[PDB]
C-alpha cells in the first residue's frame, strides 16, 4: 500500500583501510508516480546529522521508483558499535519509517589462515584449486584477495562466513590456477583483511612444496 | 494484505535415494477468520493432479490461519525437471495465487570430490580440520556427509553452493577432530550425493599420509 525500505552496512574492506570511505546505504523501493517524493532523517546514536546525501533517483522497470540516501561513516564509529538510525517519510506512508543498524555485538575474534594445495587427484586438470581456509573469527564481516608477485589474482570465489560449532565463523576461498602456474613454482598468497588482525591485514603464502 | 503462499521444494537426499519420499509442500499463511476457507489445485507440468495431502487450517497466534498442502512426487519426475504449480484461492483474493517450483534448469554436472589435510600451521591446535572441496558440479541440490570406522561425525559444517565462473557450484565441508585422532591414524569420509554421481553417491577417503 506504499513503498519500503532498506538499511545496509559499509563494505567490510571500508571500515578496516582509513583511506576508503564506508558509508551507511538506505534504499526505498515501491515508489510510485501518484507520490513520488520520499525524505530522509540520519541519527548516529539518537543525534542527527546532516552529512548524508541523497543521489538523485532511478525509475524501475515496473513503472516503480527507487531512492537512495548515503551517509558516510567515520570508521571507528562503526567499529565501536554506533548505532545507525534511517528514518524515512513519504506522503503514501501512515507513520514514518525509521530503520537501524550496526555492527554485529561481541569481542572480535582474530581469523586464523591457512593456506592448503590442491590435491592429488586434482592433479590431472588442466587448472587447479589453491584453498584459503580462514576460521575462527568474529565478527562475520571481512575481506579476502588473492596476490601473485604483489599483482592481483582475480580467478578466485570465496564463500560467505559460516557459523561454526563455537560461535565464530569461517569461510574459504578458492584460486583457481592453471597447473603449470603451480608446476613452475609461482607464489600465491591469500590476504584476510578483518578487524581483530594487527593492522586489520594479514597474508599467507602458498607454492608448490 | 491478504494471504501468502510458499512453496517448498524436496530436500535433496529424498529425491536422490527411492527409499525416501521426496515432497512439494505449499504453505498458505494470513489467512483471515473473515474468509477461511481455502483451496488448493495442483498441475505438474501444467496437467491437474489430484493426490495431493491437505491438512485443515490451524490457527496461529496472530489471529489468522496457515494451511499446508502436500504433495508427493516420484524421484524421476523431479530429476526430470518437471514443474510444480500449486494454485491457491481464497475469497479475500481478487485472483487466485499461483507458485512453481522444479529443479533448476541446465544439463546436470558431475561433482569433483578432493579430500585435504590440515594445514601444518594448524597442527599446532589440539582440534584440526579436515577439508573436503566439492566443485563442477549442477545442479546446486547436493548432500554432504562425514563418518569415520563405520558412523557419524557430528562436527562438521559445510558451506552452502558458491556459483564457479563457469557456471557450475562448489563447497567446501569442514570437520572438526581431535588433534590425536588425525595423528592415530584414523581415517575419515567425506560422501556426497548428487544427481550427477553414479548411484547418486561417492565417498573420498582421507587419512594422516605416511
Ligand atoms: C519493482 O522493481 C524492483 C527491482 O526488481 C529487481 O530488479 C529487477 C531489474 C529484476 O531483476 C527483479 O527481479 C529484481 O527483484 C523490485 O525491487 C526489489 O524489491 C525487494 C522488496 O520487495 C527488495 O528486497 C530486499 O532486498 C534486500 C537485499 O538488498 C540487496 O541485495 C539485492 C540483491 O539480492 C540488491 O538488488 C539490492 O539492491 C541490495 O543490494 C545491496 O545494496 C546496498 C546499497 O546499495 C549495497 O551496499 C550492497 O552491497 C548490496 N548488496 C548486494 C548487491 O548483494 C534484503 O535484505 C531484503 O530482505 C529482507 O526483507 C524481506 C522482506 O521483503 C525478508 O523476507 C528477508 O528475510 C529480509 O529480512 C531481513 O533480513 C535481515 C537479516 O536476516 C534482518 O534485517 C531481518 O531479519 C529481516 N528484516 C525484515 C523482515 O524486515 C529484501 O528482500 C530488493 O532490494 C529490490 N530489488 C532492487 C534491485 O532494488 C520491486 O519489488 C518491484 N516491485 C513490484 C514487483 O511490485
Ligand atoms: C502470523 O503467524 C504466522 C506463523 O507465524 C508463526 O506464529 C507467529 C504468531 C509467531 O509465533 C511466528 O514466530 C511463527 O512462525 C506467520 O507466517 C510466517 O510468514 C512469513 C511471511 O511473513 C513466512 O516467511 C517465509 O519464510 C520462508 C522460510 O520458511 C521456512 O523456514 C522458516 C524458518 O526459517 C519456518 O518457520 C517455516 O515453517 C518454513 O520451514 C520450512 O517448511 C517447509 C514446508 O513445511 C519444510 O519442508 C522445510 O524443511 C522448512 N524449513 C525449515 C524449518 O528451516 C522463506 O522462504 C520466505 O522467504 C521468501 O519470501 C520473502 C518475501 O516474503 C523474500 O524476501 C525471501 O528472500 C524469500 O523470497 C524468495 O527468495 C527465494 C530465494 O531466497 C526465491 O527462490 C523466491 O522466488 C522468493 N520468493 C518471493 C520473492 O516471493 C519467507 O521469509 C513464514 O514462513 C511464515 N511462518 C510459518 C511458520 O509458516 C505470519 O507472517 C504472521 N502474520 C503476521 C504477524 O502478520
Amino acid at each position: 500500500g506504499g513503498p519500503s525500505v532498506f538499511l545496509f552496512p559499509p563494505k567490510p574492506k571500508d571500515t578496516l583501510m582509513i583511506s576508503r570511505t564506508p558509508e551507511v546505504t538506505c534504499v526505498v523501493v515501491d515508489v510510485s508516480h501518484e507520490d513520488p517524493e520520499v525524505k530522509f532523517n540520519w541519527y548516529v546514536d539518537g543525534v542527527e546529522v546532516h552529512n548524508a546525501k541523497t543521489k538523485p533517483r532511478e525509475e524501475q522497470y515496473n513503472s516503480t521508483y527507487r531512492v537512495v540516501s548515503v551517509l558516510t561513516v567515520l570508521h571507528q564509529d562503526w567499529l565501536n558499535g554506533k548505532e545507525y538510525k534511517c528514518k524515512v517519510s513519504n506522503k503514501a506512508l501512515p507513520a514514518p519509517i525509521e530503520k537501524t543498524i550496526s555492527k554485529a555485538k561481541g569481542q572480535p575474534r582474530e581469523p586464523q589462515v591457512y593456506t592448503l594445495p590442491p590435491s592429488r587427484d586434482e592433479l590431472t586438470k588442466n587448472q587447479v584449486s589453491l584453498t584459503c581456509l580462514v576460521k575462527g573469527f568474529y565478527p562475520s564481516d571481512i575481506a579476502v584477495e588473492w596476490e601473485s608477485n604483489g599483482q592481483p589474482e582475480n580467478n578466485y570465489k570465496t564463500t560467505p562466513p559460516v557459523l561454526d560449532s563455537d560461535g565464530s565463523f569461517f569461510l574459504y576461498s578458492k584460486l583457481t590456477v592453471d597447473k603449470s602456474r603451480w608446476q613452475q613454482g609461482n607464489v600465491f598468497s591469500c590476504s584476510v583483511m578483518h578487524e581483530a588482525l594487527h593492522n586489520h591485514y594479514t597474508q599467507k603464502s602458498l607454492s608448490l612444496s
